[PDB]
């Protein structure tokens, strides 16, 4: 697995992106790391933020599905026409398969200005796979086609530039220290899980686990934050604001609606408290948790023109749709998408940015009663 090590790159709120091909001859593209979603997706006309977009015309192996797909979200969508060709992951397994393939033709406020990649590689389950769950997610081709094992791996580390490994069909045990806990996946459709409790610097919410996951809670790498539900984002920032009133900070601040700002080196982490998820684990109430750090939910924004100091992002914000464990999150942690045994291993990052105080942690195992309650029907 070291040929697919450092495999990923990106730029900080870009999301991260591997290197594909497409069709014969291979037309090389980059392409978005997307476990929030389940398409194959890519660029396939001359949108001008676009480096290079999937010529069709130009590859022998193309086949037309004579069918579209509209996929909308909040400001904004892209759609396209289905088709199949064959692929491939230079830096990953040595296999060729024939996918589905999205190739986009128009959208709108999907690609990024000034980002490296052109298509989004939606690695979750068929059920959310549009136009319908008949439509095979590629990793499902993948696995199907291939003697590759059912099973991806992420360590995203970000640092810009960032940076990171997807290695697939296994798991390399250099990107990672201690042991792994392994969490269920509660239904095939995302990447989903249970939060079982909640801690803000030791201290818990107190609050029915059940909200923690009102009406999901996701494991997903298209998305830079941590989202929890109303209610529950209600809860963890009146605590986290209790934990950290050393300083004084704005309301939009906490709401995302302005950034907040500190002199060159001049922010000690220690006014924000360590964050603790616990997870449903593999055996019948017992539990496990995860700790990241305030460096992972006050991102760096990247460059902003009409400033020159340590203006970080508050990473956490509300959701209707339910907690999603992004790469504040993530980037903690090694995360194993163990789609096998249905379950989601985590593991302290070999590159997870520590000091010399704390640490992001994963502990267990724990004794929660009550874990299927916490999940919504
Ligand atoms: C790069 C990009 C552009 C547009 C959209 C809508 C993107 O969403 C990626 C998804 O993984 C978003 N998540 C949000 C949480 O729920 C699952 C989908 C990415």
């Amino acid at each position: 697995f070291v040929e697919m090590v450092d495999n990923l790159r990106g730029k900080s709120g870009q999301g991260y992106y591997v290197e594909m091909t497409v069709g014969s001859p291979p037309q090389t593209l980059n392409i978005l790391v997307d476990t929030g979603s389940s398409n194959f997706a890519v660029g396939a006309a001359p949108h001008p933020f676009l480096h290079r977009y999937y010529q069709r015309q130009l590859s022998s192996t193309y086949r037309d599905l004579r069918k579209g797909v509209y996929v909308p979200y909040t400001q904004g969508k892209w759609e396209g026409e289905l088709g199949t060709d064959l692929v491939s992951i230079p830096h990953g397994p040595n296999v060729t398969v024939r996918a589905n393939i999205a190739a986009i033709t128009e959208s709108d406020k999907f690609f990024i200005n000034g980002s490296n990649w052109e298509g989004i590689l939606g690695l979750a389950y068929a059920e959310i796979a549009r136009p319908d769950d008949s439509l095979e997610p590629f990793f499902d081709s993948l696995v199907k086609q291939t003697h590759v094992p059912n099973l991806f791996s992420l360590q995203l580390c970000g640092a810009a530039s960032v940076g990171g490994s997807m290695i697939i069909g296994g798991i390399d045990h250099s990107l990672y220290t201690g042991s792994l806990w392994y969490t269920p996946i509660r239904r095939e459709w995302y990447y989903e899980v249970i939060i079982v409790r909640v801690e803000i610097n030791g201290q818990d919410l107190k609050m029915d686990c059940k909200e923690y996951n009102y009406d999901k809670s996701i494991v997903d790498s298209g998305t830079t934050n941590l989202r929890l539900p109303k209610k529950v984002f209600e809860a963890a920032v009146k605590s986290i604001k209790a934990a950290s009133s050393t300083e004084k900070f704005p309301d939009g601040f906490w709401l995302g609606e302005q950034l907040v700002c500190w002199q060159a080196g001049t922010t000690p982490w220690n006014i924000f408290p360590v964050i603790s998820l616990y997870l449903m684990g593999e055996v019948t109430n017992q539990s496990f948790r995860i700790t990241i750090l305030p460096q992972q939910y006050l991102r760096p924004v990247e460059d902003v023109a009409t400033s020159q100091d340590d203006c970080y992002k508050f990473a956490i914000s509300q959701s209707s749709t339910g907690t999603v464990m992004g790469a504040v999150i993530m980037e903690g942690f090694y995360v194993v998408f163990d789609r096998a045994r249905k379950r989601i291993g985590f593991a302290v990052s070999a590159c997870h940015v520590h000091d010399e105080f704390r640490t992001a942690a994963v502990e267990g195992p724990f004794v929660t009663l009550d874990m299927e309650d916490c999940g919504y029907n």
